[PDB]
């Protein structure tokens, strides 16, 4: 859990 | 639904 790549919040692919 | 800022998949902070 933090910061980097995989799920959560931030850039790439999913819902705004 | 897709690419930029929000949820799923990519870079910023959760889990992974
Ligand atoms: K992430
Ligand atoms: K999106
Ligand atoms: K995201």
């Amino acid at each position: 859990v933090g910061a980097x790549a995989x799920v959560x919040w931030x850039w790439x692919w999913x819902w705004x």
